[PDB]
């Protein structure tokens, strides 16, 4: 695999999946190809839909990920796999029902800090969704 | 006392959790007043479907496994496993759901604890099926 | 509705940190049966000593603050420095409780977030010698 | 500064503050007597007491370590810190009062794993001290 | 089954990187094949050795892993990269050296929790090497 | 004052180190001049070079902290423990396998919040270097 074969071969995954290649990634992949290219198999198995033999609805993957990027405190991904999840069919309300949950296990700040701006983000994008 | 409290909420533990967890025991012992005010916060969030919720139960369990698994809490880990499962997660999203973990926090959200879940849930499923009909 | 649920709790924001912060404004807003009990839970563990409290609220308010350092979450450090000082909490102590967070999570506890605490206090020291006799 | 020297320098610290010398510190002081050194002059500055010169009283700094011990998961240490915090002072009902402020910043597991450890060791402690 | 081809697959990196599959990467391999093989994929790039074209020293890498091992407390991998980093040249000295800076970005926790268990290995496992 | 003194201390330190004296430790210097001290003092030993008699060679030093300053999201850190760590010898690819090993403990955002921050940097720092 070349790391131009690497950058095709995980083409349609990102555009798939985030409608995009996130920053990160792209750093990923120019400084990082090999890494790259193991990672995003990995993605790319870890986020499989229904449609090709998941389990684990595609919506719910991607809500498991926006709560994992509260946590973290990363607020690029948060939105992007907000906007995947919801791509994929999550409603507002089960995402600020799942974002809620992080208040157990980690307290106010995982929707004071970053948490919120996933839901911040959804209100707008739900009215886009409807326009379609 | 803390009596009067427990039983406020034992009804919600019993079907949620099977039970009071022991670090909320002593809490209920020691911060009563904490563990009603937390205890009325863990009600609404974990509100079933039937009782208006629109996130299922079983996902939102599986959202505290991943969580528990970040932050290495075995206890709580496989008592959101069991509850998950009791409410119909299948073993396989639970594997799926876990995984999830080390995209953001790196293969330490499975080997340290995320894997306890799945160790539990391969004999849990066994179990719920000698269990029911 | 949500705005029932604010009336219920806007004396203790107020008393306790001069106002709601936005993160909590949302909360109520998206989530006001989780801003509910979590705002029991708040009155409870914050509770001044006039109201029975064992530990003095400046040095509630202190642990906060450290615990903002930690976590990096500069609102909410402000937040809980203005408030310790309110309460009667000095500069001095202030820094002595930052400090100690370098022990268990190194320079990072001071550098990062816990020294804006500092920063701000230097000057609401100032301000609050000028409003009060 | 010799590591014969170094040892004996902060002897009494560890004595007065903690009643003996943590196993951590122990094999730093083994394997790095020069970093625990800097470091134990470092901690001795910051646990000073109000004797000594302190504005926040000893047993309040020792709290503080409490709840940073809960949040970090620390079980030695924060019995270590509940034992000086109650030698310094403190009460039962202001530990746990403490202890509880880990929930908001940091969750259910702020209590949950580490932090009520420093509860049920403090309600033997203070059997202890009322005794004396 | 497919396990058992991915298993085969990456032997000869765990073998010769960490002379045996950790427990958790063994579970892993049983439950979730194909983020095993990706995740191998990934871990063999960025272990590769300077014979195969690495610019960084194993041993040096493998003391990077050390040290993140000591922050997330992790003391199974930690004595394993430990293990791995003295098999590829690191002296018990840069061992000791290298933990210590974990305590300036994360206390002395990164130390006293689980760092320092990597040095009680390390000094046993030099007297190993040294008998040859 | 008495933070004057101390600062003049241990200003050789730092500007061989690195090159200056962050911000933090500037405000530390003069809220917490006796911390501030320790701590240079605990610095001063755990970075010494190769030539004052220590073993593990201070590029690896540094790449070990920019690491470390990944994990944590120290961006400012990054980039001056990536600037010692060159001047120091390491070069781009070195930082780069390095950092990488962050995600195999930390995830994607061992790379994607922070670490890469320090590749941009050093890519520029390089043709500086390069310039002599």
């Amino acid at each position: 695999a070349t790391s131009q074969d690497i950058l095709k071969q995980h083409a349609a995954h990102y555009e798939s999946d985030m409608g995009g290649l996130p920053e990160a990634l792209v750093q990923l992949a120019e400084y990082a190809p090999e890494t790259f290219d193991a990672y995003s198999r990995m993605r790319t198995t870890m986020l499989k839909s229904e449609a090709d033999g998941a389990k684990l609805p595609l919506k719910y993957k991607h809500l498991i990920l926006v709560v994992l990027d509260a946590i973290r405190d990363e607020p690029i991904g948060i939105v992007n796999h907000t906007r995947a999840a919801m791509n994929a069919g999550l409603s507002v309300d089960e995402l600020i029902e799942g974002i809620l949950l992080g208040i157990i296990v980690y307290g106010m700040p995982a929707w004071g800090k970053t948490g919120r701006k996933a839901v911040t983000f959804a209100v707008e994008f739900e009215k886009e969704l409807a326009g379609k």
